[PDB]
């Protein structure tokens, strides 16, 4: 039930810490990667939707290459978060496909984030393309407005598994403390009944912070930190304390 | 609605850290009291049921006095945990009530722990006596075998409020991770619908540890740490509580 990338075992032990690059251009991305040398985390995510020149596949690959070469030994996750799912800018489905395929077949990334709701033909084709090139798929879904029912969330995570996700991922926005418990309930129901691979879940915002800390208990394999948001050192501290309790 | 004891506001801000002192005899209680001075926590609980001279009221009050003299400014909670609810030794109900009344009227302690199911008439009488002597009551219930339904837990916490508890407290044993969520659910239901005073809740054991850390989110006003299952090192507990508070 694990996914191993560059000696990192996702899906056992303590949840793994993901930090994200958000620079606009090559120099900005270089400066972030340099600053991140002083940090301790497990997975580097490039948030491509924060990059300015996403129109050129060449520009995107050149930046991916800079990042790959800046941190050659870190698991590298390529993520274009669509505006549709809370990201920073819009993209056509075809161009989203082009960028993901190019990242996959370039050898520059270990994992890609693929949004479940992209469309079935495109999701299946891109999953197959990733796997054929030895790239893992974090298949993702986000609701930045509200929290669906536990039943609906569990079905989405199960659907991601059925479609070949290596790591299903869901992130939802609480509108109450109750909604945080609903997210934890859905996570646990995956953990103990349907999951046969690692899953990542989160309740967003201040209210949902506990979901970023309690992954080892309820069944989320990774968590996002910052070099609602939580500093990576504080995150590490809590994860270790929980792991050794 | 809060409870303020020696400038500590229970029911606001970060959950308050309680540590338990457990010396078997007067010399050990003395030594522990002195050693605990350097640990950082909010409330000192004396676990009287671990004391092996409970036969003598004088011995018990002298031990309380030694703790008070070592820590004059700490909120001090006197707790005889009954054998029925998981404590170290069986004593008669009258003996239990006498020890609590003597603690109350001594002026040595700020709070007592009184078990909800001691009996309604005896609980009411003891609550009234505590209040007559400016002592707060942590009214408690335990299930060391299982986690009752969220509705049963809420029922008990509400009964504690009805009986005049200053701080209702429930501690239950998870048999699964699901049971930990049940305890958090009951805690939140109290917070948002029924509580009109601070409430302490916990899921015990290793599986329940997250409940000792997430009190600020779901509405538990205090949590137990260890100076030296589930009670983690007090410094680690404080670190996590601070990180959650400031996130
Ligand atoms: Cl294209
Ligand atoms: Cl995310
Ligand atoms: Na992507
Ligand atoms: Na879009
Ligand atoms: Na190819
Ligand atoms: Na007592
Ligand atoms: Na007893
Ligand atoms: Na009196």
């Amino acid at each position: 039930k694990t996914v191993t990338v560059k000696n990192l075992i996702i899906g056992e032990g303590m949840p793994k810490i993901i930090v994200s690059l958000m620079g606009r251009d090559i120099n900005s991305v270089k400066a972030e990667a340099l600053a991140y040398r002083e940090a301790t985390f497990d997975i580097l995510e490039w948030r491509v939707d924060h990059f300015m020149d996403i129109a050129s596949t060449q520009s995107v690959l050149t930046a991916a290459r800079v990042i790959r070469d800046a941190m050659p030994d870190i698991p590298l996750l390529f993520t274009f978060r669509s505006a549709k799912e809370g990201g920073e800018q819009t993209i056509t489905t075809q161009h989203y496909l082009t960028l993901n395929r190019a990242a996959i077949d370039s050898g520059l990334v270990d994992m890609i984030d693929l949004e479940l709701f992209t469309g079935d033909a495109d999701v299946k084709a891109t999953v197959d393309y990733a796997h054929a090139h030895n790239v893992y798929v974090v298949m993702s879904n986000h609701d930045f407005h509200q929290t669906p029912s536990a039943e609906e969330m569990v079905l989405r995570l199960r659907k991601m598994q059925a479609l070949g996700a290596d790591i299903p991922k869901i992130a939802v926005m609480p509108q109450s403390k109750h909604d945080v418990l609903t997210l934890l309930t859905a996570t646990l129901e995956m953990q103990q009944h349907y999951a046969d691979r690692p899953v990542i879940t989160m309740s967003m915002a201040k209210e949902g912070v506990i979901s970023r800390l309690a992954g080892e208990v309820f069944g989320s394999a990774a968590t996002f930190g910052a070099v609602g948001q939580i500093a990576v050192n504080d995150l590490r501290s809590v994860l270790m304390i929980l792991h050794n309790a």
